[PDB]
């Protein structure tokens, strides 16, 4: 079986589907830890913003996501019709027929990852002062990916912090974070390597797209081994988005140029099942380095 | 609207009503809230955290479908073949729409923070004596747009749960009716209770005629119990009741009633809050 597995009593419980679990205490005051951990190395200056677990459909339309994962992307319908016709849903339902054909699309979708909202909102601001913006951002984000594989989720929990300026500016802030990435997870006992790596793109041109994205090293991942060293887990990205966004909405950096942009995130929960991975369920046992720097 | 003004230290838009970015200031004290509820929890109470979705299918079980089908908010993807899902896309790019190949998916958005605990209570047994209690939290959904600061589609909802006998039900029920506004009074909170049965604290946010339930109590009779086959200790059908904080709610009226300025709070509710 897989080597994560017999974590999951501890850990979780089951909601009836795959990637989706309720997280324990134990679990769960972990987490907590690593995000106190994470917010304890953030940069002065940086704006913290928190999302709901939704945001606009129209927003992630012109974001450009569909283009990139169609088939990750987790849409909200709801019944919209009139009374009649909702009614008449209901009842096929109570007739063992199908109440789901008429769902019609909300304006809203699941976010499928935290920093997205962030780019309208700083647009609004106008131009970006000189040194750019920082953003600390989370979201409980969905991905349409089920698997039993406990660091494969399809609703879990992403941090990141967010830079908008220069093409100055993100590249000083991405390798600054590289940096201090590997430095959290050496205070948190984790073993691991940083790597070039690309997006799951969608489809034969997303072959394409991974390829090229890797050569222009545009992402690098944290990877831990979780069920084998030869296929480790990506638990943080360091992504460099250059133009895209800033272009997409307009955002124009202090020297009139559209604004280059990049994050690093972090994925609470694959850390957080790195953590118990590593050193076990019982917190006692942690190392007495691990537990300090989580002030356990 | 008395509350409107709040935004501009609260929330920025997210180009959707009920659907707010939160700031450090509003997610400070939503926090706090969380600790202070956290403080009144009862020994031998299980606490889970519940993610922002959760079967369609139990939903579907819960009744839910029945009393609230249009604040249903169902998830739906791209099921097809890539060439389908390429087709989708394609007719979006020659300005058609390509939600026309969405599907449901086996999730819905949670309604109430509480749902998905029966059947995970159900799946071990008979109940013991004295029933069990459990905490409960998650993000919720409303499919209700609205401006209003009190009516977000998107909130997070607390809950303490009560499964066993209706004696079981009906001496919790009494004792958080009673804690519930013991905790409304630390916080400096002006409301009243009605009884909307279910049991409501409603709090003055833009009137006093039209004032809004921010904890509630919820008995279900033993409808879960008799849904999932939840059994009590004398093999009978279990009755359940929670409850249930607006955490959002909770947080607006704070800010409503004392002001966007923490310094300025009164000292005692500094103090609960663990501020002072
Ligand atoms: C007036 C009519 C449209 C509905 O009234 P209402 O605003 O829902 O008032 P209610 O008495 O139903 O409020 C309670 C419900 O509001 C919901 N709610 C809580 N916080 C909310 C918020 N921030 N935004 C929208 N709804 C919220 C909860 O689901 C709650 O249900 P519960 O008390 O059983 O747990
Ligand atoms: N299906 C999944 N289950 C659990 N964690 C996941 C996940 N998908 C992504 N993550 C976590 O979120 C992080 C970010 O994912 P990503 O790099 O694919 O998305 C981004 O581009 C963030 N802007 C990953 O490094 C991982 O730690
Ligand atoms: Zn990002
Ligand atoms: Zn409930």
């Amino acid at each position: 079986a897989d080597p994560l597995d017999h974590l999951a009593d501890k850990l979780f419980h089951s909601m009836g589907s795959d990637g989706v679990y309720a997280r324990t205490a134990l679990y769960e005051s972990i987490v907590e830890r690593l995000a106190a951990l994470i917010t304890s190395h953030r940069e002065a200056g940086t704006e913290a913003l928190r999302f709901p677990p939704v945001m606009s459909r129209a927003q992630l339309e012109k974001s450009g996501y569909l283009k990139s994962f169609p088939n990750l992307l987790g849409c909200v319908c709801g019944l919209h019709g009139t009374e009649r016709e909702i009614n008449a849903a209901v009842s096929r339902f109570d007739a063992g027929g199908d109440w789901t054909t008429s769902l019609s699309p909300a304006d809203l979708v699941l976010s499928p990852a935290a920093c997205y909202p962030v780019y309208p909102i700083a647009a609004s601001r106008g131009p970006l002062p000189k040194g750019g913006l920082r953003f600390d951002v989370a979201a409980d984000c969905f991905r349409r990916e089920p698997s039993k594989h406990l660091d494969r989720l399809q609703s879990f929990r992403m941090r990141e912090y967010v830079c908008i300026g220069t093409p100055d500016d993100v590249s000083d802030f991405r390798e600054r974070w590289m940096v201090r990435a590997q430095a959290i997870a050496r205070d948190l006992g984790l073993t691991f390597r940083v790597d070039y790596a690309s997006d799951p793109f969608f489809g034969r041109v997303g072959q394409m797209k991974a390829v090229s994205q890797k050569q222009q090293q545009l992402k690098f991942e944290l990877l831990i081994p979780l069920r084998s060293e030869e296929q480790p887990t990506a638990c943080m990205s360091f992504n460099y988005h250059r133009e895209h966004f800033g272009t997409t909405w307009g955002i124009q950096d202090a020297n009139g140029e559209p604004a280059h942009t990049g994050c690093v995130a972090f994925g609470m929960d694959r850390l957080a099942v790195a953590m118990f991975h590593t050193h076990g369920t019982d917190l006692s046992a942690w190392p007495a380095k691990v537990r300090d720097i989580l002030g356990l």
